């Protein structure tokens, strides 16, 4: 079983490879790879060259065309001794794409051949320095059957091509930018292609090419549009242009993650490309936008400046996630973006940071690097970049970006390099701030206030601490940017000031305990605290219900209104989960329902914001409110809350639902906001009087002129168990079974059903004609959704959920360890549950621990969990 690697052990490579010339004789069963690398020794004279390789059949090794005798293969490697200081290495080896079920390296996706090399997949293709601080100029020649693989793509530009006998042909590509090998890509296959052009602001014309399976061309234009929007935004906001002549994107159906930023040749999960208005939701559209942007933004933050080592992953991922969010936010509703990203942080990433798998955004120890493409590295990473932006402001932040690229373009850099550039450009000290890179867990910030009428001073007393995590026992105070705003009783902002002088509204919370005093506060204020979620922390402040509804009515930033609503609900969620556990039904003060009534009827509230306030926290967000999670109580309480609101607000709900009717479907931000509000009302209405509800939901499903409205109705039928549910579900199956992406939404609904027999229906679905264990999207939509988004069923008291997940992981461990490791995440959270649940979950993990051929991916998580 493999060994952890440690950040502190980094050392510069003994050898570099500057140029590599690859040839593939491609065939599904047996591909022959010939790799000619120019190498240069940088370390000691007697150091052997250690090349990484996995599942390779070595055919030959030459050094300057001399067959080499001074080498040996060992586990995962080829070690070559006694070398000159500079030489040409030539390796020939074979691999087998068709046997590759793990989907890393060169593998088969339906009838196409494609690659996934990040993190360490290139070593599955040939023996190489598969580490991202080795940067080479690639030239890639691909030879293949002309009829099966008429398109032969790799990074860069086409520089040669020819025909051969026996119906073969080849294309050779060259990419002038030196790159680590995780950015290599190869695709071969037969595709429809949508071609278009973007002209950069300095007048460079870029050819854009989107390759999709035959018959999918009608689902390509949105993705192409989003790519152009991405290129334009990166110019306007960051000053960055694309740096090559062609930009290819290939949509493939078998892909473990969302997409991959391979230079000039991104490969995407089809989920994040294909859309038409009858197949895809507004959410899909905005996800496609996000992910096309993200991969495009990587061209600079990732490709032109790469990562010295994998412990620096957040250097590219946090930053690129921050960029995708700023892009979505600039183009769409900034408040909705921020809100959703906060919901992800509080509801999903916080849970990871309290799990056995916790780590800092820049990890210190890793066994299987594929386990570290996480909510923490990505989402918390972005929150960290956003704290830098909070602290410097946009103008200085952009100077730091410029200094970062000027210093590091064409190299592999570290997180620390990025911070240093931000500090040097801005003259803001971020010494203490760096601790966000090295410390795990979610800080808890405790605030106490005092208003003094004699002195006309408001004083905040702010504390922080981060509990210990399983990985780190010592924790220290962070540099928390803690934004506030103070409101008088009409809703006007009170200027923050002290001893004659303006005070910055971003307070520097750097110690365990400190006090901040504001002068010239002539009237007792209501504060907004942690505005725009200015740091990724838990806030402990004893809000009154009235302060919160005041904020819902007057806070200047949309986000603060949302967040005040979430704090209002939180008290009553906790109340009612304790009640539920004692058999007591839901209790909600009248004035709380009235605060939501007011939001429904305030015509001055942006519908984008109203919709989010009227979207109740998910069962994951509700779970973060508790020390011990009771998932059955949480789910029953969320249902009961929804039915209570539905009853108390029925007439207003119906009215706003009807008022937001739109006969034209458009993918435009104002329209999306109205629809989102409409459908937020629908969710409550689905839990009204049974007959009204059944009629309204069924009508929406049947008369929808787009998938957003049809899915929302179908989902409501499922959630509220309405009489029409089985018929609507069967209709959607009959209509859409041949379409995987669309059936995924139905699999999710099945898996997250509140029906008593959900598990049984889920097992049955393992034989459904649209399901297959060969496809990660199907896996995640049916199995992963059950385990991860239906905690109430997953955690059924008879333990049937755990046994089901064990059976599924027993298969996936061998087939596709990365998807297995995604799916195991719910079981590793056992210590958040009660003793009886812990016990069955430990047993399930001990069973897994005992699997023959346990993957490293699962071994890592399972041993942290059982600790
Ligand atoms: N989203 C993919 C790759 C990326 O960051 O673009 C992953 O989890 O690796
Ligand atoms: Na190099
Ligand atoms: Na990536
Ligand atoms: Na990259
Ligand atoms: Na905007
Ligand atoms: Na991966
Ligand atoms: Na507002
Ligand atoms: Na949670
Ligand atoms: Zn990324």
């Amino acid at each position: 079983q493999p060994q952890a690697k440690y950040r502190h052990d980094y050392r510069a490579p003994d050898y570099q490879i500057t140029d590599i010339d690859l040839t593939f004789d491609l065939d599904a069963q047996k591909t022959v790879v010939t790799a000619v690398s120019q190498a240069v020794r940088h370390g000691a004279s007697d150091a052997p060259l250690r090349l990484n390789g996995e599942d390779l059949k070595l055919v030959s090794v030459h050094i300057n065309d001399e067959p080499w005798t001074a080498w040996k293969e060992e586990e995962g490697a080829l070690v070559i001794s006694n070398l000159p200081e500079r030489f040409t290495l030539k390796i020939i080896n074979e691999i087998s794409p068709a046997a590759n079920t793990a989907l890393e390296g060169l593998y088969q996706s339906g009838d196409a051949l494609c690659t996934q090399c990040e993190a360490e997949g290139f070593r599955h293709i040939t023996y190489y320095l598969d580490r991202p601080d080795v940067l080479a100029r690639f030239t890639t020649k691909i030879i293949a059957d002309k009829i099966k693989y008429p398109f032969l793509l790799s990074n860069g530009n086409r520089v040669a091509q020819g025909e051969l006998e026996n119906g073969r042909h080849w294309v050779q590509w060259q990419d002038p930018f030196p790159k680590p090998c995780y950015l290599f890509a190869l695709v071969a296959g037969d595709f429809d292609v949508l071609r278009d052009t973007f002209t950069t602001r300095s007048g460079r014309e870029v050819a854009l090419e989107l390759y999709v399976d035959r018959g999918n061309l009608d689902r390509a234009p949105w993705a192409m549009t989003s790519l152009k929007n991405s290129m334009k935004w990166d110019e306007e906001r960051f000053g960055l242009e694309y740096d090559l002549d062609i930009y290819m994107i290939v949509a493939v159906d078998f892909f473990n993650a969302g997409a991959m930023e391979n230079k000039g040749l991104n490969i995407f999960n089809s989920k994040y490309v294909l859309a038409r208005t009858d197949t895809a939701t507004d959410k899909d559209y905005l996800d496609i936008e996000r992910v096309i942007g993200h991969e495009y933004f990587h061209n600079w933050t990732g490709n032109r400046v790469t990562c010295r080592d994998w412990f620096q992953l957040s250097l590219k991922e946090g930053l690129t996630v921050f960029r995708d969010q700023e892009f979505s936010s600039d183009l769409g509703s900034r408040a909705v973006n921020r809100i959703n990203n906060v919901r992800t942080m509080r509801g999903l990433q916080f849970a990871e940071d309290a799990s056995p798998m916790a780590h800092p955004i820049r990890p210190d120890m890793v066994i299987e690097m594929n386990n570290f493409y996480t909510l923490t590295v990505y989402e918390k990473g972005a929150e960290v970049i956003r704290m830098i932006h909070t602290l410097l402001g946009e103008e200085n932040f952009q100077k730091g970006m410029q200094l970062y690229f000027e210093r590091h373009d064409g190299s592999a850099a570290t997180c620390d390099d990025f911070v240093q550039a931000m500090e040097d450009a801005s003259n803001v000290d971020l010494s203490h701030f760096r601790r966000w890179y090295s410390q795990s867990g979610t800080p808890i910030v405790t605030v106490k206030d005092d208003y003094n009428p004699e002195t006309e001073q408001y004083t905040l007393t702010i504390s922080q601490r981060t509990p210990a995590t399983p990985d780190q026992a010592e924790k220290q105070p962070l540099h928390i940017p803690f934004a506030i705003e103070l409101y008088d009783n009409e809703g006007k902002v009170i200027p923050l000031q002290k001893g004659g002088h303006p005070v910055n509204s971003v307070l520097n919370v750097t110690q365990a305990e400190q006090t901040f005093v504001f002068d010239n506060v002539y009237f007792q204020p209501v504060p907004a605290l942690l505005c725009e979620f200015s740091a990724p922390v838990k806030l402990e402040y004893k809000w009154s219900d009235q302060q919160l509804t005041f904020l819902m009515r007057h806070a200047r930033n949309d986000f603060s209104r949302w967040d005040a609503a979430q704090s209002l609900l939180a008290t009553y969620i906790k109340l009612n989960v304790a009640r539920h556990q004692q058999g007591q039904p839901l209790s909600l003060p009248v004035h709380v329902a009235d605060a939501f009534r007011a939001v429904l009827l305030d015509e001055k509230i942006d519908p984008a914001l109203a919709a989010e306030i009227l979207t109740l926290p998910s069962v994951n967000e509700m779970a973060e409110l508790f020390d011990i999670i009771d998932p059955i109580a949480i789910a029953e309480v969320r249902e009961a809350l929804t039915r209570t609101l539905a009853t108390e607000l029925a007439d207003e709900l119906l009215a706003i639902y009807n008022a937001n009717y739109q006969s034209e479907y458009r993918v435009e931000h104002e329209d999306i906001a109205k629809r989102t509000l409409r459908n937020a009302c629908l969710r409550f209405l689905a839990f009204g009087e049974t007959h009204l509800a059944d009629v309204l939901v069924s009508k929406q499903f049947h008369e929808a002129n787009n998938m957003t409205d049809a899915l929302a109705a179908l989902s409501a039928a499922v959630a509220a168990q309405l009489p029409c549910r089985d018929a609507l579900m069967q209709e959607y199956d009959d209509k859409w079974h041949q379409n995987g992406l669309v059936m995924d939404k139905w699999f999710i609904l099945q898996a997250t059903s509140p029906a008593a027999n959900v598990l049984e229906t889920v097992r049955g679905l393992l034989q459904h004609r649209s399901f297959t264990m060969s496809n990660p999207n199907r896996i995640r939509s049916l199995i992963g959704a059950f385990a991860g988004s239906n905690p109430a069923a997953f955690h059924a008291e008879d333990g049937s959920g755990y046994l089901f997940l064990v059976e599924m992981l027993t298969d996936l461990n061998s087939r596709n360890p990365q998807v297995a490791s995604r799916l195991i995440e719910p079981l590793i959270r056992l210590k958040r549950y009660d003793a009886k649940r812990q016990e069955k979950m430990r047993a399930a993990l001990e069973q897994l621990k005992g699997l023959e051929n346990l993957s490293g991916d699962l071994y890592e998580k399972i041993t942290k969990a059982l600790a």
